[PDB]
């Protein structure tokens, strides 16, 4: 029930999913054949300096909560949650050719593909993905496209759990 993805361990709690692949063309029109998990799950991350819930369905975040020691900490785990989520936002934020390789010269992965492109700079994805009017909600907070703290919006789905 756990697996490693972008630094973090990821243990599903609840649900299933089932493997369909499709080919998307990325934004900057790119093919690419992307493992597509249908089904809802969540899941929880474990990462060095930040942790968070995710519940998402098929290509869609449904929440993230998020909790970490500092601004980019968080970042680090909202990148990795938006690629993980498979949304058309963040196949259509890519704005590079996807080529990386590991030390062997191997492709990585599409989705390891995607994060890689997004670790290289995240303000277009941060900017495409989405904001939301948020309720105040005691011990929560929003967080902005730019990685800091708001009480009145938040990234679509987003929110930091509060020390």
């Amino acid at each position: 029930s756990s697996f490693s993805f972008g630094g973090f361990t990821f243990k599903r709690t609840s649900g299933s999913s089932v493997k369909k692949e499709e080919e998307v063309l990325t934004g900057n029109l790119q093919t690419l054949k992307i493992r597509v998990h249908e089904g809802y799950e969540e899941f929880t991350m474990v990462g060095r300096r930040a942790t968070a819930i995710l519940r998402k369905a098929t290509r869609r975040l449904i929440q993230l909560i998020v909790s970490g020691r500092d601004e980019q900490s968080i970042a680090e785990a909202i990148i990795v949650a938006m690629v993980f989520s498979q949304e058309d936002c963040m196949i259509k934020a890519v704005r590079g050719d996807l080529n990386f390789v590991n030390r062997a010269n191997q492709r990585l992965n599409p989705m390891h593909q995607l994060l890689r492109h997004f670790q290289k700079d995240a303000k277009v994805l941060f900017q495409n993905w989405g904001i939301e009017s948020i309720d105040n909600v005691m011990g929560m907070i929003g967080i902005l496209p730019d990685m800091t703290p708001s009480t009145e919006m938040s990234l679509r789905g987003i929110r930091v759990s509060k020390m």
